[PDB]
């Protein structure tokens, strides 16, 4: 099956999926992320954070205390298991990450950490 997906974000806060599939049979998972908006970063940048349900909104919280130098994350914040940088128009960045890190039957959210984003930015993802 195919490992891979493709993201983006742009010059509004919403992503252009809101639920992301993991086969079951991915070792790896990638996810490319693309802002093919006209603003930057410090003022509409996106992320692509993927952390528990249960995680998502202490790491949104903690991270828009971090501020824009530490792309709003926490530093050494273990309730993430995978992300992209923050990017703004005309950048693109992706992660690649271990898919022993996901279970079946378990919650996980994708969402972006800049600023107020998360209320529409944001979607599932589940491994199946
Ligand atoms: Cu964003
Ligand atoms: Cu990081």
């Amino acid at each position: 099956a195919e490992c891979s997906v493709d993201i983006q974000g742009n010059d509004q806060m919403q992503f252009n999926t809101n639920a992301i599939t993991v086969d079951k049979s991915c070792k790896q998972f990638t996810v490319n992320l693309s802002h093919p908006g006209n603003l930057p970063k410090n003022v509409m940048g996106h992320n692509w954070v993927l952390s528990t349900a249960a995680d998502m909104q202490g790491v949104v919280t903690d991270g828009m205390a971090s501020g824009l130098d530490k792309d709003y994350l926490k530093p050494d914040d273990s309730r993430v298991i995978a992300h992209t940088k923050l990017i703004g128009s005309g950048e693109k960045d992706s992660v690649t990450f271990d898919v022993s890190k996901l279970k079946e039957g378990e919650q996980y959210m994708f969402f972006c950490t800049f600023p107020g984003h998360s209320a529409l930015g944001k979607g599932t993802l589940t491994l199946k």
